[PDB]
C-alpha cells in the first residue's frame, strides 16, 4: 500500500439495508418506490450502498427481507453492520478565497479509530509540532453576529493566546457557527500567525456540502468556499489547516465527534509538555455564544479527574451572558441567594423553549457548575476584565487546580510567557520552597529562556549559591536546548582526536578549550591544581564570581542574547567582552576550518564584533568621565582572567577600534616617554642630552605619581621612591623614546659608513668603515634573533610565523643573509689577479653590497614611520601598490601588444637571441615615462638615427606607437590617477588606524630592547646573559586605589546604559509610536466616553420625568 | 566619472558573467590544438547515434513550499514597514487627533449640557 | 567516487577547461611571438606550423560555437556573436591571419634573398600585426577575475565617453 494511512485507517460504509422507517411516500405500487425512495437507516437510497458482497440484493428485492419482526429494525448497529475497509480519502483541500488558497488537510477516519492512532496521525503522519496548550472551542451553530467591539477582540486574544504557546484550537470546523468566528478572527490576524496556530476540525462525515468532492485517495480537491444556496448543508470554514472527518452513518447525522474529539483532548495531557518539564499538557475551554449541549459539556469537563477549567466571555451569546450571570448569583463554592428559581428558570424558559419540562433539566446543570467556579473563568467585557483574552485562557490553567506555584511557574516557562508569571505567579504573599526558584533556573538556562532568568535574578534567586560544579556540568551536556553543535570539534580536537561513547564533559576540557581559543599562555582556573585536585574529590563546590564562569558558557553554546544578558551582570565588564570578542573570533576561524555544512563563521564573526563594540564604548564612556583613570583600565591584571589585561586581550583578538582609540592612543604616548615630560622638554634636548651625558642632569623628569597610571618594570617602580643623581641617568636611558633616537643616530650613521664603502674603491682587506658596518649587521642580527626567541607564545612555530608577518622583519632577513654572502664572496675571495674585478667572485660580493644597501635605506621608512603624518603615508604607499595591481598588470600587457610588432617590424632579420626579450619590453616602457625616442620613430626620415633600419613595413611603427602611447598616457595613467583619487580617502582612513594598533607592538618593543644600539649591544648581550647565570611591565596599584578604579568602572558602565536609554526615550522616532500608541488608546476612550455621556443623555430623558 | 563608470561596469561585467560560465560547459574538453578530436570524434558518434536541475518530487514540494513562504514574508515586511514608518504614523496620529478634536468639544458641549441638569435637576 | 568517474569529474569543469585553454593560450603566444620575432624562411617552421594549426581549430571552434547558439536563426545567431569586442576582434584576427598565411606561403620566391618579394613580407607583416589581437584577447582571460575585470570593461566605457575631448 505504499502509506501507513492506507494500511492503519477505515471506512465505515453501511453494508446492511434497513429500510427507511417504514413508510413510503406515495405512488400505490410497492416495487418500485420501496426500492427507489425508500433509503436506508443508513441514510442514502438504495443503490449507493454499491455492498461488493451484497450488490446483488437490489436487483432481487433487497438484502433483509421485509417483515423481520419490528423489534429487529433498530436492531442495525454502527458496530456490527458496518464493513470496516480502507480510508479511500486523504489529502489536501484548498481555499479560493483571501488572496490565498488557504491549503488544509483531511485524514476521513471512520469514527472507532483507536484514540493513540491520532497522536500518531498528527505528529509523525502529519509532522505537526506537539503543542504547549490546547484551546477546545465550544457553541451553538448559526448565528448572525457580534457586537464590533468584542468581536475584534476575542481574535486578538484568541489569536496572542495560541501564537504565543503553540498551541491547537480544536474546532467544529463547519462555516455554520463556532469555527466561523474562529476563522473570521484568524483572517484579522493572517500572516502573522499563521504558520505557528494548527487549528483542527473534528467534524463528521456528514452534515457538508460536497461531501463526494472530499472523496478521492491521495487528492489535492479542490474545494470550494461558496455558500451553496436553496440549503443548509455547511461548508468547511477556509481558514483552518487540518481536519479529521469522521466516516459513519449518514448526511445529517452530526453525532459522532464526541467519542474521538474528547480522546484527543485526553490523549494530549498525558504526553509530556517538554523533556525538562514534567507536567502534562494543559487542556482548556472557551466557549462563546453556546447552546444546551454545552451546557452538558462544560459540567462534563468541569466534573472530570482531572477538571478541564472553563473560560465564559460574557455577551457573545446566551449560554455565555447566562452563565456569567448564572454563576454570578452564589456563594463562592456553596448555595444560591434568596429563591432564585423564577429569576434563573425564567431566562432558561425564554432562551429555551421549555415550560418547566427542560427547564429543571438545565438549572440542575447549572448547581453543578457553580460548585467549581474557581474553574470557571468568565471574562467581563466593559471593565476591561484581563486585557484581551489571553490572561483569561491562560490564567485559567492557573487559578484554582491545587497546582504548586512551581507547577505554576514552569508552565509560563515552557509558553515563555514572563508578563502572566511576574504579574499572576509572583504575587504578594507567594511563598517558595528552597530549591524550586533554583530548578526553575536550571530549566530557563537549558531552554534559553533569557526573559524568566531575569525574573528569578529579581524575585531572589542568587547566582552564587544556585551554580555549582554539577549543574555547570550539566548546562554544558544538555541537549534539551539550542546547542552548539562544534564545541564537540573543538573538544575532540584537544583531548586526543577522539571521543568515548557518550562522553560527559568535563570542566577541565572545558578549561583546554578555553585555552586553545584564548591562545598564547592563557590558564584557566578550570586546569588548575585546586581545581584539578577539588573536581577528583567531587563553599568549596560553589565558584566566587558564577557569571564569569556562564559568560563563558553561553558563548561557547552559541548563546548570544543570553550571553548579552549575563554580561551586564557582575563586575569587569570590559574585560568580559573582550574575553567573548577572542573566544567567537576564534571560534569563528575553526568553523572557517571544518568541513561541516553550517559554517556559522559569519554568525560568529559578528558575535565577537557584537561585544568589541561594547568594549570599545565603555571606554569611551570611561575616557570621557577622567582620562588618567581609564588608562589604569586597561592595564591593571584581572586575576579572574588569567593575569591578562584587557589592552592585551584586546591586542589578542586584532581589535583595532580599541587600540586605535585615543585612551589607548595617550596612555602608549605616556609609555614612550618614560619618566621624561615631554611636554616641558623638547626632542632637541634628548638628542643634545644622547651626546651630551651630563645635560641628562637639566631634564623635567616626571614625579611617581603622574606616573601612576603606567605601567613599569619591577626595576623601574622601585627607583620611584625617591631623584638622586644616578637614578636620574636609569630614567634617561631606558626611555623608549630615548632608545629610539639612540639607536636612530647609530643607524644613520652606519647608512653613512655603508654608503662610503659602495660608493668608494673596494680594496683586498676591508677598511675601517667597512669592519663597522659588518659589526653593525652582526649585532643587529644577533638582536632579532633575540627578539623572535623570546616574544610570547611559547611555540617556536608560531613565533616564528608571526614575526615573518611584518614587511620590514621579511626584508631585514633578507638583507642580513644577503649581506653575510656578499661578504663571504667579498672577503673570501682570493686574488690570482692584481686588478680587481679581474675576481669575478669578488665583483659577485661588492654588487651585493651595492644591493644589500636598498634594503637598508628602506628600513628608515619604519624610522619615518614613528611621526602621526608619516606613518600612515608610509602604510598606504603598500596598501596602494597592492591595489593598483591590475592595472598594472593591464599596462604590461599594451607594453608587448607594442614592443613584439615593433621589433619585429624593424628587425626582421635576427636569429633566437635573449636580447629579443630586453628588445621586446625595454623602449615601450621608458616611453610611460615620457621619452617617445623622436628620433627613432620614422627610421626613414632624413633625421633619423636609425637610417639603417630603413625598410620595407617600417612606415607601420609611427601608427603603432602613436597608439601605444595614447592608451598609456591618455587612458590608462589617468586611469590610475582616477583609481587613487577616488580610494584615497579610504586607504587613508584604513592606513592611519592600521598606523595606530603597530604603534603597540613598536612601543612595547622598546621596553625590552637593550638601552645600546646595535654596534655596542654585545656589551648589553653578553653581561646580561652572563649576569642571568649569576641569578613584563606592570601596573602597580594600591588596595585604595583598586578600590577606588574598581568603583570607577562600575560607575561608568552604569551611565553607559542610563544614557542609552535615555537617548532612545528621547529620539523623535520614540516619541512619535509613544504618542501614536497612546493617541489610538485614547481614540478608544474617546469614543467610550462618547457613548457613556450619550448614555447619560438617556438619564436627561428620564430624570426630568 | 570614475564612479559612476566603475559601478556600471560591475554590473556588466557580473552579467556577462553568465553567459562566459556557461560556455564552458559546452565547450569541449580538448584545448584548440587538440580540440579536433573532440570535433572529429563528437561528430561521429553523433552519426553513431542544456545543464538541467533535477529534483525529486518531494524537493519539489519543499521547493514550491519555500517559494510561497518568502513571498508571504516579502509582503508582510513591507506592510509592517510602511505602517511603521514615522510618515505613516504621524499622519494617522493626525487624522485621529481630527477625529478627537471634534469628539473632545462634542463632548464638551453635551458635559455643557448636563450642566443644563444641574440647573433643573437641583430645583 | 571510483577511479575513471574522478578524472571525468575534473576535465569537464568549467574551471579546468578554462586554464586548460589559458594554457594552451599562453604557449601559443609564446610560439608566435618566437615566429615573429625571429628570421622567416620559405618554409613555416615547426613553431609556425604549431600556431597555424591553433587559429585554424580555434576558428572552426568559433563555427561551432556560432551554429549551435540558442534561437534558431542564424541571422539572430550571427547578429549577437558579433555584438561582442572580442568575438569581432577574433574575426578579424582569424580572417587576417589566413591573408597573411597565404601570402607568406602562397609567395613564390624569385629573389633568394627574402624581403625583395614583396607578397612574402605583405604576409609576415601582416603576422606581426595579427598579433596584436591575440595579446589583447589575454583581456578576456584576465576578466574572469573579479577585480580586473571590472577595469577592463571601464576602458571602453572611457573611450567611449572621452570621445568628443580627444576630438577637440
Ligand atoms: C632572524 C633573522 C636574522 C638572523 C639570521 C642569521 C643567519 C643568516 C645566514 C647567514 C649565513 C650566510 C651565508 C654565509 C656565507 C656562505 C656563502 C659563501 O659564498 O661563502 C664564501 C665565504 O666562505 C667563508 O668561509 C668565508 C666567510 C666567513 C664567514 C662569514 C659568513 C657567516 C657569518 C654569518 C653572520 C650572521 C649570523 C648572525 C648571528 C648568529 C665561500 O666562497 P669563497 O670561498 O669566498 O669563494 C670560493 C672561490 N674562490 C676560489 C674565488 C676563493
Ligand atoms: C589629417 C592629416 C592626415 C590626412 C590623412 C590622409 C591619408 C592619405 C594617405 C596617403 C597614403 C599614400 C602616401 C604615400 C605614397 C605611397 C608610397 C610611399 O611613399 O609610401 C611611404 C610610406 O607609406 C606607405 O607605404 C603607405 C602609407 C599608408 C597610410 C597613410 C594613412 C592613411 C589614413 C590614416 C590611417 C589611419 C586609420 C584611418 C581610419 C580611422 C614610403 O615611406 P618610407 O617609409 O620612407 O619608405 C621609403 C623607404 N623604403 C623604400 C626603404 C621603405
Ligand atoms: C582614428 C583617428 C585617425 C587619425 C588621423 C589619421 C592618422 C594621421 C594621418 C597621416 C597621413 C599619412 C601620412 C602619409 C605620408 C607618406 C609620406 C612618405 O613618404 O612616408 C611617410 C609615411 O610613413 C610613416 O611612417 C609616417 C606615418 C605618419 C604617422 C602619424 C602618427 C601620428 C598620429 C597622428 C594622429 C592625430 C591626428 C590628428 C587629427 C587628424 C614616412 O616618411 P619617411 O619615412 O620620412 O619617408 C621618406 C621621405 N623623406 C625623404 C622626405 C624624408
Ligand atoms: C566565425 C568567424 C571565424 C571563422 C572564419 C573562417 C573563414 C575566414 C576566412 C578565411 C579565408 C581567408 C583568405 C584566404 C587566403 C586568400 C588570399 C590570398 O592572398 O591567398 C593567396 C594564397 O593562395 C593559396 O591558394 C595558398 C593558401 C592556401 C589556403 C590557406 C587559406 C585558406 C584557409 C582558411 C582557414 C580558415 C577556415 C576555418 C574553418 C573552416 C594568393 O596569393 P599568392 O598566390 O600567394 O600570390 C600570388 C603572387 N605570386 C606571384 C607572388 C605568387
Ligand atoms: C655603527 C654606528 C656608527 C656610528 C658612527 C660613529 C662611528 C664611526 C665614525 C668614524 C669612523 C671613521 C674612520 C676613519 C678611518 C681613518 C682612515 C679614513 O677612512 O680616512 C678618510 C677620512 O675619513 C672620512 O673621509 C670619513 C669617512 C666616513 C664617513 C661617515 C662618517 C660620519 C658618520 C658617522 C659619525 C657621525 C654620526 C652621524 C649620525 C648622527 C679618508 O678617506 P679613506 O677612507 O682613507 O679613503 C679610502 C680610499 N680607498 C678605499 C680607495 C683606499
Ligand atoms: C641562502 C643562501 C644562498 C646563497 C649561498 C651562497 C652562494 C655562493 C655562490 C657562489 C660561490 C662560487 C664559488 C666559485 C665557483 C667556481 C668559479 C670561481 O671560483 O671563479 C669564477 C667565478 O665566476 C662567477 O661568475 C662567480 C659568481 C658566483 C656568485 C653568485 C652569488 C649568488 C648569491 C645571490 C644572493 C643570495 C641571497 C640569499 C638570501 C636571500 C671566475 O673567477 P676568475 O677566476 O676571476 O675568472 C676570471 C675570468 N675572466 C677571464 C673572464 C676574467
Ligand atoms: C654628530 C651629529 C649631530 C647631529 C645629530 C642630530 C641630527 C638630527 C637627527 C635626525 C634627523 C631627524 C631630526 C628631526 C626630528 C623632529 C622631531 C620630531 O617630532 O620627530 C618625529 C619624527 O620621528 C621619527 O621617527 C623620525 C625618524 C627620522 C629618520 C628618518 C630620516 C628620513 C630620511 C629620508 C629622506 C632623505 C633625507 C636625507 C638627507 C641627506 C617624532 O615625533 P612624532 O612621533 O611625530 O610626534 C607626534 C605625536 N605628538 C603630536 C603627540 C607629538
Ligand atoms: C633601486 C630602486 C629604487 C628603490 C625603491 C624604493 C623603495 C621601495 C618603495 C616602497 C616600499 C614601501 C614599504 C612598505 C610599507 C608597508 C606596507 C605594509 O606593511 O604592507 C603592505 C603590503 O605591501 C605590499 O604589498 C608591497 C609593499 C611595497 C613594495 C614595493 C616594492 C618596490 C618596487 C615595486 C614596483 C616594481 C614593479 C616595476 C618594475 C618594472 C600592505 O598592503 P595591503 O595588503 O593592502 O594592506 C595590509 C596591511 N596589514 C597586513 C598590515 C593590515
Ligand atoms: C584593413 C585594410 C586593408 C589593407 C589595405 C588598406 C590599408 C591602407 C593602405 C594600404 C596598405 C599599404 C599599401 C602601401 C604600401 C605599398 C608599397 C610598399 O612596398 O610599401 C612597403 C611594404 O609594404 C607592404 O608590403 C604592405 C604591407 C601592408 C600591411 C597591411 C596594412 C594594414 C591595414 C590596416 C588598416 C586599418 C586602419 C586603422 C583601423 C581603423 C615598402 O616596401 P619597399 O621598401 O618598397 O620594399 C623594398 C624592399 N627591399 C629594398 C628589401 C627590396
Ligand atoms: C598550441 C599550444 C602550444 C602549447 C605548447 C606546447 C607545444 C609546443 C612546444 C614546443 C615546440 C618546440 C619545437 C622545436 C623545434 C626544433 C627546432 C627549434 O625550433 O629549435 C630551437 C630550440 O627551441 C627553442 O628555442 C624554443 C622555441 C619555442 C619557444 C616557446 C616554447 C615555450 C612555450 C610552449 C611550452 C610551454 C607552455 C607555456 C605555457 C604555460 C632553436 O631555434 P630555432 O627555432 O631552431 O631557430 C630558428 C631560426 N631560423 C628560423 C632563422 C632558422
Ligand atoms: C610548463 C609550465 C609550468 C607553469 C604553468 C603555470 C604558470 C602560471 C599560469 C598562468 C598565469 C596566471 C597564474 C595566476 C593565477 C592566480 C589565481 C587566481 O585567482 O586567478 C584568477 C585569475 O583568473 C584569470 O582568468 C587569469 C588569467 C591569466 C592570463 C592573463 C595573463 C595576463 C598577462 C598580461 C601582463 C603581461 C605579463 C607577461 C609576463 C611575461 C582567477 O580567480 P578569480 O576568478 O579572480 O577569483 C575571484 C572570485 N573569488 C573571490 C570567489 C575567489
Ligand atoms: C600596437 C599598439 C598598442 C596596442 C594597443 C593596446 C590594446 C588596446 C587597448 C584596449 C582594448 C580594450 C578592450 C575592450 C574592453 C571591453 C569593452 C567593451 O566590451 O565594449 C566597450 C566598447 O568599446 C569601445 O568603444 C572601444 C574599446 C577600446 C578600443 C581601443 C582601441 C585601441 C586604440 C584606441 C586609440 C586610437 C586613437 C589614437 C591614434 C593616434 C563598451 O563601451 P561603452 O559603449 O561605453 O559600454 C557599453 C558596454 N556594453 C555594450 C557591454 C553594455
Amino acid at each position: 500500500q505504499k502509506s501507513w494511512i492506507e494500511s492503519t485507517l477505515t471506512k465505515r460504509e453501511c453494508v446492511y439495508i434497513i429500510p427507511s422507517s417504514k413508510d413510503p411516500h406515495r405512488c400505490l405500487p410497492g416495487c418500485q418506490i420501496c426500492q427507489q425512495l425508500v433509503r436506508c437507516f443508513c441514510g442514502r437510497l438504495v443503490k449507493q450502498h454499491a455492498c461488493f458482497t451484497a450488490s446483488l440484493a437490489m436487483k432481487y428485492s433487497d438484502v433483509k427481507l421485509g417483515e423481520h419482526f419490528n423489534q429487529a429494525i433498530e436492531e442495525w448497529s454502527v458496530e456490527k453492520h458496518t464493513e470496516q475497509s480502507p480510508t479511500d480519502a486523504y489529502g489536501v483541500i484548498n481555499f479560493q478565497g483571501g488572496s490565498h488558497s488557504y491549503r488544509a488537510k483531511y485524514v476521513r477516519l471512520s469514527y472507532d479509530t483507536k484514540p493513540e492512532i491520532i497522536l500518531q496521525l498528527l505528529l509523525k503522519e502529519w509532522q505537526m509540532e506537539l503543542p504547549k496548550l490546547v484551546i477546545s472551542v465550544h457553541g451553538g451553530m448559526q448565528k448572525f453576529e457580534l457586537h464590533p467591539r468584542i468581536k475584534q477582540l476575542l481574535g486578538k486574544g484568541l489569536i496572542k493566546a495560541a501564537v504565543t504557546t503553540g498551541a491547537w484550537i480544536l474546532t467544529g470546523g463547519v462555516n455554520t457557527g463556532v469555527a466561523k468566528h474562529v476563522g473570521d478572527a484568524l483572517k484579522e490576524h493572517a500572516s502573522r500567525s499563521s504558520r505557528k496556530i494548527c487549528t483542527i476540525g473534528i467534524a463528521p462525515w456528514g452534515v457538508i456540502e460536497n461531501r463526494n468532492d472530499l472523496v478521492g485517495r491521495d487528492v489535492v480537491a479542490p474545494y470550494q468556499t461558496l455558500l451553496n444556496p436553496l440549503s443548509k448543508l455547511n461548508v468547511l470554514n477556509n481558514l483552518h489547516s487540518h481536519f479529521i472527518l469522521v466516516d459513519d452513518g449518514t448526511v445529517g447525522k452530526y453525532g459522532a465527534e464526541v467519542r474521538l474529539r474528547r480522546e484527543l483532548e485526553k490523549t494530549i495531557n498525558q504526553q509530556r509538555i517538554h523533556a525538562r518539564i514534567g507536567q502534562g499538557v494543559p487542556v482548556v475551554a472557551l466557549i462563546f455564544e453556546g447552546g444546551p449541549n454545552v451546557i452538558l459539556t462544560v459540567l462534563e469537563y468541569l466534573q472530570e479527574s482531572p477538571p478541564v477549567p472553563v473560560v465564559v466571555c460574557e455577551g457573545t451569546g446566551r449560554a455565555a451572558d447566562l452563565l456569567a450571570y448564572i454563576h454570578k448569583q452564589t456563594e463562592e463554592g456553596g448555595n444560591l441567594p434568596d429563591a432564585a428559581e423564577p429569576d434563573i428558570i425564567s431566562t432558561i424558559k425564554k432562551t429555551f423553549n421549555f415550560g418547566q419540562s427542560e427547564a429543571v433539566h438545565l438549572f440542575q446543570t447549572m448547581m453543578e457548575c457553580m460548585k467549581k467556579k474557581e474553574l470557571i473563568t468568565v471574562f467581563h467585557i466593559g471593565s476591561e476584565d484581563h486585557q484581551d483574552i489571553d490572561v483569561a485562557i491562560l490564567t485559567a490553567l492557573l487559578k484554582g487546580t491545587n497546582a504548586s506555584a512551581f507547577d505554576q511557574l514552569i508552565l509560563t516557562l515552557a509558553w515563555d510567557r514572563v508578563d502572566i508569571a511576574k504579574n499572576h505567579v509572583f504575587v504578594y504573599g507567594q511563598q517558595w520552597l528552597v530549591g524550586s526558584l533554583e530548578q526553575a533556573m536550571l530549566d530557563a538556562l537549558v531552554m534559553d529562556r533569557v526573559s524568566f532568568v531575569k525574573l528569578l535574578i529579581e524575585n531572589g534567586v542568587s547566582m552564587h549559591k544556585f551554580l555549582t560544579i554539577p549543574r555547570l556540568e550539566e548546562l554544558y551536556n544538555t541537549k534539551q536546548g539550542p546547542t552548539n553543535p562544534m564545541l564537540f570539534h573543538l573538544i575532540r580536537d584537544v583531548k586526543q582526536g577522539n571521543l568515548p561513547p557518550g562522553y560527559k564533559i568535563t570542566l577541565i576540557d572545558i578549561g583546554l578549550v578555553i585555552e586553545y581559543l584564548m591562545g598564547g599562555t592563557y590558564r584557566c582556573t578550570y586546569t588548575r591544581k585546586r581545581f584539578r585536585l577539588i573536581y577528583n574529590s567531587l563553599e568549596t563546590k560553589r565558584f566566587p564570581y558564577p557569571l564569569n564562569e556562564l559568560l563563558i558558557w553561553a558563548c561557547l553554546m552559541k548563546r548570544q542574547v543570553m550571553a548579552r544578558f549575563l554580561w551586564q551582570h557582575g563586575e569587569e565588564s570590559m574585560a568580559k567582552a573582550l574575553v567573548a570578542c577572542k573566544i567567537y573570533r576564534s571560534m569563528a576561524y575553526e568553523a572557517k576550518q571544518s568541513d561541516l555544512v553550517d559554517d556559522t563563521s559569519e554568525e560568529l564573526k559578528q558575535y565577537s564584533n557584537d561585544f568589541g563594540q561594547l568594549a570599545v564604548e565603555l571606554l569611551e564612556q570611561s575616557f570621557r568621565q577622567d582620562e588618567t583613570m581609564a588608562m589604569k583600565l586597561l592595564t591593571y591584571e584581572l586575576k579572574n582572567w588569567s593575569n591578562s589585561t584587557c589592552l592585551k586581550l584586546a591586542v589578542s583578538s586584532r581589535l583595532r577600534p580599541f587600540v586605535a582609540h585615543t585612551c589607548t592612543q595617550m596612555l602608549l604616548s605616556d609609555m614612550w616617554m618614560g619618566r621624561l615630560n615631554m611636554r616641558k622638554n623638547s626632542w632637541y634636548k634628548v638628542i643634545l642630552s644622547i651626546l651630551v651625558p651630563p645635560a641628562i642632569l637639566m631634564l623635567e623628569y616626571k614625579t611617581k605619581a603622574e606616573m601612576s597610571h603606567i605601567p613599569q618594570s619591577q626595576d623601574a617602580h622601585q627607583m620611584t621612591m625617591e631623584l638622586p643623581i644616578t637614578r636620574k641617568f636609569y630614567a634617561f636611558y631606558h626611555a623608549p623614546i630615548v632608545k629610539f633616537w639612540f639607536n636612530t643616530l647609530a643607524y644613520l650613521g652606519f647608512l653613512m659608513l655603508y654608503t662610503f664603502v659602495v660608493l668608494v674603491k673596494m680594496e683586498q682587506l676591508p677598511s675601517v668603515q667597512e669592519w663597522i658596518v659588518i659589526a653593525y649587521i652582526f649585532t643587529y642580527a644577533i638582536e632579532k634573533v633575540r627578539e623572535v626567541f623570546m616574544s610570547e607564545a611559547g611555540k617556536i612555530s608560531q613565533k616564528i610565523k608571526v614575526w615573518f608577518s611584518d614587511y620590514f622583519n621579511v626584508s631585514d632577513t633578507i638583507a642580513i643573509i644577503s649581506f653575510f654572502v656578499g661578504f663571504g664572496l667579498r672577503f673570501g675571495a682570493k686574488w690570482n689577479y692584481i686588478n680587481a674585478y679581474d675576481n669575478h667572485v669578488f665583483v659577485a660580493g661588492r654588487l651585493i653590497y651595492c644591493l644589500n644597501i636598498i634594503f637598508w635605506y628602506v628600513r628608515l621608512l619604519d624610522f619615518l614611520a614613528v611621526n602621526q603624518q608619516a606613518g600612515p603615508y608610509v602604510m598606504m604607499i603598500g596598501k596602494m601598490v597592492a591595489n593598483m595591481f591590475y592595472i598594472v598588470v593591464i599596462m604590461a600587457l599594451v607594453l608587448l601588444s607594442f614592443g613584439v610588432p615593433r621589433k619585429a617590424i624593424l628587425y626582421p632579420h635576427e636569429e633566437p637571441s635573449w636580447s629579443l626579450a630586453k628588445d621586446i619590453v625595454f623602449h615601450p616602457y621608458w616611453m610611460i615615462f615620457g621619452e617617445v625616442y623622436a628620433y627613432e620613430i620614422d627610421v626613414c626620415a632624413n633625421d633619423s638615427t636609425l637610417p639603417t633600419i630603413c625598410g620595407p613595413g617600417t612606415w607601420l611603427t609611427p601608427f603603432l606607437q602613436a597608439v601605444y602611447l595614447f592608451v598609456q598616457y591618455i587612458i590608462m595613467v589617468n586611469l590610475l590617477i582616477a583609481f587613487f583619487n577616488n580610494v584615497y580617502l579610504q586607504v587613508k582612513a584604513i592606513s592611519n588606524i592600521v598606523w595606530k594598533y603597530q604603534r603597540y607592538h613598536f612601543i612595547m618593543a622598546y621596553h625590552e630592547k637593550p638601552v645600546l644600539p646595535p654596534p655596542l649591544i654585545i656589551l648589553s648581550h653578553i653581561v646580561s646573559l652572563f649576569c642571568c647565570v649569576c641569578k613584563g611591565p606592570k601596573l602597580f596599584l594600591t588596595e585604595e586605589d583598586q578600590k577606588k578604579l574598581h568603583d570607577f568602572e562600575e560607575q561608568c558602565v552604569e551611565m553607559y546604559f542610563d544614557e542609552k536609554d535615555d537617548k532612545f526615550n528621547s529620539g523623535s522616532e520614540e516619541r512619535i509610536r509613544v504618542t501614536f500608541e497612546r493617541v489610538e488608546q485614547m481614540s478608544i476612550q474617546i469614543k467610550e466616553v462618547g457613548d457613556r455621556v450619550n448614555y447619560i443623555k438617556r438619564s436627561l430623558q428620564s430624570l426630568d420625568s
